[PDB]
């Protein structure tokens, strides 16, 4: 594929999608065994390593939708991905979302422009795989990783003069990021299944930041409830 | 309020919400004990009973989003109603939606405005709440009910010269009705709980349609699941 | 047709169309000899009777344009129907606007994207048949029933956060109702003919309410008035 | 005015609004006495004179929604002018629009974005006022004038690879010019009285011309119908 | 053409574009040896000249994006126009546009609905030719008439209750005019070269007009400009 | 800032925009002295040296309005940078644009909402810094180097279902890329000066690649003429 350089089958049917390409390696490295690294076209890394004797790898994304649909389209396409799971963190516009939960999103709100080009007059609601997004609730409620399922918004601009989070709080939508939008709506088109885990990174509204031990503890209950969604 | 003729108390905390108010009543009578119809206006009955010792109301809605909206939004404001459920059918837009399959949509994409004349640019996604789709999902996997969990498409034109069903079910929609996103958008708006629960009334894109008996077999699926929705 | 339980020959070729089911049943009642009633579905009724040895049709629509639309289109392609005249209520949205005026819409204005989900980037404006509309003024006049004859707006919620009515009001249209772009936009879609005929049921922006007795009184000039608008 | 040079009470409380100037002259010259030309700014001709000893006055529009905003504008703002009746010619774009009808438009849809930049999610539907129409209409009548009331389409592109002229013909929509949704909004934002009366110039779908013969007929009796439609 | 009286052969390769007839004229007689005019269909007189022994042109438009589309459309295709150039004014919206500038657009903002008619989701940005612009900047530079390149942005609304100028001008736009956007989209479509070459009218932040003798020295500036930009 | 860093006065006033980090740091380490990485997170490289004895910087984008829409907010609000030259290349949409060509943009059209979500019913026309634009325009020409001024495309979609290339293409834009739109607004809201000046990828429409020799001269040229842009 233009943006991956992978070969047949060195990337595996599930694949974690971190936006950072230096948190795909860290995740690869300190949770799988048997680690290659894939892909080094523009520094995105992606690496292939077993958990618990399966494979997996683990994908950097970059930010925004059109970065994040260059690679979920060509891991789709390409090299027949089943399963995509986003790892990564949003920006938290309501007081009852807390530092420590995790995120497991529902659906998507967004400001892209990309489901409007597709279908006009329609508003397009993306919509998470129920599997994956049961088998990561079931994970978390197992080990009592205190869990969160509902709705992000999908920006596209990180300083948007223009902000509406404080309405779509009001609406109920728990955080904000650059993804999901675009991971669902490709997912679903092509018939795979996806699923975005979030963390929370600071309170937008608030100010108020997530400490560094928190999101240490965040980030690795992010990664084991991901590490359990497929099947 | 305005278009519901009830006092204060006579509705319960819990509502379901067919389309049609003959299928309120029927529903409040074939299942519910101790039965007061609380409201006749616009013959969009209204009734209260009990399940299992538990009040429970049962309210027709009228069809298309406008008219749902009316009645979500009085019996949220008037009458302080925590959770809403509408059990009601779509027409399925995917071979792989059974025609005994019981639907728990997750969110809904529309053509209605209701949501870009709030948000303009935004495309807001309507979210269920999880609980309640969670328990729903529960309840129909105890018992064998087939149930798919996913997005539905909330039409304001039944007959739709310019419909995009086709491109809807290729991006993974299951099924055409006229509701789900006003109940969804509305009672998240005011921070109440909300679940569409759906029967298949036929294949829009084969015409197939489903017979009396599969119909009324869903049906009764589609109330056993909602009257284990709440908790 | 799928909403109506009619036959051939069943239902009028002029059919008043109020929202509200229980209103057609009086209308029909109060107005008209040798009555049958060949709907029930849905508790939508619709009756035929005579009215100076004519027969004459009276469906109720149910609220929003996507109810009346399910009518009207079934109205039309299902049993011919060639004249078509809603009878209901608007709230004014200017002081000018008499709470005894009965109101002849033109045309409507509208929030929903009924005509955008066909037109797109054209702003289409819904025309009344100015023979209808002509013969109802006339009526009107003969008999000295104040008449107002202007637009109106079609909404889609009737409790709308976002509400465009104060800006409407200054450029002149004179009150909200959820009906009129559907009739008039599919009526003309087909070539058949319709108006709407509206009494007032409150000032919006006042709160002011009309009495019972103002509402009797005017609603039975709307109905009056109805009864001399074909030909 | 910005862009008309005449004085305080130089204008007529009436005013006919052609869009070339040229026509304004002749209208001015050939239908009224004692006429006096109080603008030649851009060649845009304004004319007052006396029709029945009652002053009248013509003044040229230039093509297109934001020409004629303009004038329209300053005839308002700073002329004080109370009835404004463009005089001129469409597009028909159906078969049953005769060459010899004179067409009353109702109201008018549009491509211009106008009224989306005032109204966003607001299809707005400008109104002709129902006196001046009225006026017309009997007028007309009471000599055989074929006369035809109904919409037309205010186009921004006469050269439109883009047209709806088929989509909008089979709505009803009459013909296509390039003026009416401007003056009918703005009269009507202003609280004055507006009517546009048209001849047909071509059948646009079938290139069929009008002749030169039928052209002068027509014209003629848009003007005999315009200088009969205040009071 | 419909709207221009000209023969084969009549009208430049070169046509200056004026939105004033009356500036038309006044350019052609001042500027050009043995002038002939070649339209005078609806007052919106065409002239042909020599300017140092080439044959140069000059076309009213009149005002707003319809009215130009047409000429420009006409000249075009009709009369095989290479060079569009287009002379005029533009009221600054900043103060660092001072009085005595020549602006030369490289591309334009509207709010005219022109593009998304064509493109739906697509911003377009009109391009001026670069070669032309280029030009006009040397020929400027040579004389050390004070210049300013940027972009303006084309107005449907003289008086536009909306306007967004203020939001405009922060985003870098020097100036309001009506023409621009239309004459860039459609020269560019059909493979022609076209700039626009704009005085200064007023700032229309501040009120504060511009003197009569500044007009006519900038003036002066724009056609020397002008008549220097082809080659 | 967020997403960068580096110290105050780390970054230069002037910086070259690729959108691969693995280009930034090769830029640097081939054409820049005394070269020093300020910025390593995620993986996203900036770099400062001099080259000719001015301090000149490099700072990877990533791909996407969204992703350089992150950099240069931070560039401009926490470093205080001035001009801001993206260096990248695009797919060709027209045959007359030649693989040696090298593209100097003056404007940009796109599918991203960004600008809606500023301006709503408004096109904004993004503009390129015109003293960048002709200072790299004359480097060109003094060098020979083969250059070509217009415009371009910036997409959200690289994999575009309901691309419109082909009617781009028609109206005259060169090439499609994903960047230039979000640089040339963001730079002129904050009165910062930008270019983007791009090699041909490929051309898009007839698949035909550009070699990797082809690639490599139209690089180091597109490098020579960024390095005279600034004065
Ligand atoms: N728009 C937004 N995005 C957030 C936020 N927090 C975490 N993210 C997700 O990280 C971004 C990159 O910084 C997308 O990859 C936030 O507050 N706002
Ligand atoms: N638009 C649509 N709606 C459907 C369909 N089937 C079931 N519903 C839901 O019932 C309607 C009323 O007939 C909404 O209350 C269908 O095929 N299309
Ligand atoms: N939106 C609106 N609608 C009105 C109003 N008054 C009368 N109607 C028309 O009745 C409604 C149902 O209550 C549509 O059938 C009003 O104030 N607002
Ligand atoms: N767009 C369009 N406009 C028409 C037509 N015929 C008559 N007009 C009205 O005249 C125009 C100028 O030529 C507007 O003033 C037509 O066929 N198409
Ligand atoms: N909208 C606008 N247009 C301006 C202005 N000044 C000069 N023009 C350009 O002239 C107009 C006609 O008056 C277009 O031909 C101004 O302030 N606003
Ligand atoms: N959409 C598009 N973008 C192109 C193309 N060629 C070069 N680019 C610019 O590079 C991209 C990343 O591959 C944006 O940074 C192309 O053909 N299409
Ligand atoms: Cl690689
Ligand atoms: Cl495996
Ligand atoms: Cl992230
Ligand atoms: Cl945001
Ligand atoms: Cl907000
Ligand atoms: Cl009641
Ligand atoms: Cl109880
Ligand atoms: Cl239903
Ligand atoms: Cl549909
Ligand atoms: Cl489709
Ligand atoms: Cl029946
Ligand atoms: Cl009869
Ligand atoms: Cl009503
Ligand atoms: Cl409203
Ligand atoms: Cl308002
Ligand atoms: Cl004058
Ligand atoms: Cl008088
Ligand atoms: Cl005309
Ligand atoms: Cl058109
Ligand atoms: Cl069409
Ligand atoms: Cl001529
Ligand atoms: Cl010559
Ligand atoms: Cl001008
Ligand atoms: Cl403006
Ligand atoms: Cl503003
Ligand atoms: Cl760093
Ligand atoms: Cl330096
Ligand atoms: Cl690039
Ligand atoms: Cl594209
Ligand atoms: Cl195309």
């Amino acid at each position: 594929s233009v943006h991956i350089g992978a070969e047949k089958g060195q990337i595996a049917d599930t694949v974690l999608l971190p936006g950072d390409p230096l948190r795909a390696k860290f995740i690869a490295e300190t949770y799988l065994e048997n680690v290659e690294c894939y892909n080094e076209v523009r520094g995105m890394y992606g690496f292939t390593g077993t958990y618990k004797g399966k494979k997996i790898s683990v994908q950097g994304t970059g930010m925004g939708v059109p970065s994040i649909s260059i690679y979920v389209n060509e891991l789709i396409q390409s090299y027949d991905v089943q399963n995509l799971i986003r790892v990564g963190s949003c920006g938290a516009i309501r007081k009852d979302v807390k530092v420590r939960d995790v995120i497991l999103a529902m659906t998507s709100s967004t400001d892209s422009q990309m489901n409007r080009v597709a279908f006009g007059s329609v508003d397009f609601a993306p919509c998470a795989d129920f599997e994956l997004l049961k088998n990561a609730y079931d994970a978390a409620k197992d080990k009592g990783v205190p869990v969160t399922v509902g709705s992000v918004f999908t920006a596209d601009q990180f300083y948007n003069d223009d902000s509406q989070i404080e309405k779509l709080a009001k609406y109920g939508v728990l955080g904000v990021e650059m993804e999901t939008t675009a991971l669902y709506t490709l997912a679903a088109k092509h018939g795979r299944k996806a699923l975005s885990i979030l963390t929370v990174s600071d309170h937008v509204l608030t100010g108020e930041e997530t400490t560094a031990e928190e999101r240490q503890t965040t980030f690795h209950d992010m990664i084991d409830v991901a590490l359990h969604s497929v099947s």
